[PDB]
């Protein structure tokens, strides 16, 4: 048996403002208050006006997939509204928005241990997804959300410079190509949201990677963290660490913080 999205009575939802817009539709912030339970802030996603039946189905599919996941580092689904129009997907509200934006607005503001904690959370969520045979395909800081307590959660259920060479060249997407992407996310985090490969063109990036180029340590990045990035970017996908190993390695760095001394 599979999980599913719970139906939420529309009277329990109060939409407060629009906080994002896309080609798919839009996202709002609001409040959810169910009888007997404390009010929580939520995010509310809707389809573009005039959506078709097919679009409505593909939409309620993002919800059914999300309903399968219950982990502290994966965005939490509250439920759906389907008995009323328009259709909506409701999740927890992540107060600090996307990780890329958040770090760029807070350049230099966190400690190494805080940053490593964020990476450990992302890794834990990815271990959970990969455990379940899911492949994200689009792992990047822009697709991670952050709450008030700095907890990072995987969201978003070809970006060339986040994508493993075998996924670009042979369309082979696996957890191991997600691990490559995770390495890029590590670099984004430790650089406070710099653009991977800077001004290099997509073509230049592809050629450089094939010739053995890998990104350098971000400014003031511990060597141990950069070495882990390099492990994630092994050419042969089978040579990359698994997500469980990544999390274990981060846990060991956090437990033995002197290991973060060398830069
Ligand atoms: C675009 C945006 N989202 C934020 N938080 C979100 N939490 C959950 C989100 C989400 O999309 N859920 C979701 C849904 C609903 C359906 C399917 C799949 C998913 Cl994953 S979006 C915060 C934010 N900020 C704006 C700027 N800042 C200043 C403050 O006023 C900080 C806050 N902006």
């Amino acid at each position: 048996v599979r999980e599913f999205a719970k139906e939420i009575d529309a009277s329990c939802i109060k939409i407060e403002k629009v906080i994002g817009v896309g080609e798919f539709g839009e996202v709002c912030s609001g409040r959810l208050k169910v009888p007997g339970k404390r009010e929580i802030c939520v995010a509310i996603k809707t389809l573009k006006a005039g959506y078709t039946d097919k679009q409505r189905r593909d939409f309620l599919s993002e919800a059914s997939i999300m309903g399968q996941f219950d982990h502290p580092n994966i965005i939490h689904l509250e439920g759906v509204v389907t008995k009323c129009k328009p259709v909506m997907i409701i999740t927890e509200y992540m107060e600090n928005g996307s990780l890329d934006a958040f770090l760029r607005k807070n350049d230099g503001r966190f400690t190494v241990i805080q940053l490593v904690g964020m990476l450990r959370g992302i890794g834990s969520g990815m271990k959970y997804l990969s455990d379940m045979s899911y492949v994200h395909r689009d792992l990047a800081a822009r697709n991670i959300l952050v709450n008030s307590n700095l907890v990072c959660k995987v969201s978003d259920f070809i970006p060339i410079r986040w994508t493993a060479p075998e996924a670009i060249a042979y369309r082979k997407f696996t957890s191991a190509s997600d691990v490559w992407s995770y390495g890029i996310v590590m670099w984004e985090v430790m650089s406070y949201g710099e653009r991977p490969y800077w001004d290099m063109s997509n073509q230049d990036v592809i050629k450089a990677i094939e010739e053995g180029y890998r990104l350098p340590p971000p400014m003031d990045c511990p060597i141990a963290l950069h070495q882990l990035m390099l492990d994630c970017w092994q050419k042969e996908r089978s040579d990359r660490p698994k997500f469980g190993q990544i999390v274990n390695m981060l846990d060991k760095l956090i437990r033995n913080p002197n290991s973060l001394k060398r830069t």
